[PDB]
């Protein structure tokens, strides 16, 4: 599923990501745009051989099991394929652990490099939220 911008904002806020660990909703929408272009089916191999999955490009080296990643920890106790569902619940729940890991949203390098320090509220402007 390719979500619309305000569609994803509403889904993210219903699951409680707005101001989660102090990150306003625009941060999460900005991150999703640049990680996945709002596409739940997005997958991208990383150099280290792991793969990033889903709307928030959650990594198989530490968070989910994809059966092919040397050193996998599967801290969200989920198959990575479950992160590709049209329902973003599994992704949100695992992202809540990632953002609690100590580095905040810097865990998403796209957020650090393309959202941090920008007007991220722009990503929810116009959304009936
Ligand atoms: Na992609
Ligand atoms: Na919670």
């Amino acid at each position: 599923k390719v979500f619309g911008r305000c569609e994803l904002a509403a889904a993210m806020k219903r699951h409680g990501l707005d101001n989660y660990r102090g990150y306003s909703l625009g941060n999460w929408v900005c991150a999703a745009k640049f990680e996945s272009n709002f596409n739940t089916q997005a997958t991208n191999r990383n150099t280290d051989g792991s793969t990033d999955y889903g709307i928030l490009q959650i990594n198989s080296r530490w968070w989910c099991n994809d059966g092919r990643t040397p050193g996998s920890r599967n801290l969200c106790n989920i198959p990575c394929s479950a992160l590709l569902s049209s329902d973003i619940t599994a992704s949100v729940n695992c992202a809540k652990k990632i953002v609690s890991d100590g580095n905040g949203m810097n865990a998403w390098v796209a957020w650090r490099n393309r959202c941090k320090g920008t007007d991220v509220q722009a990503w929810i402007r116009g959304c009936r939220l």
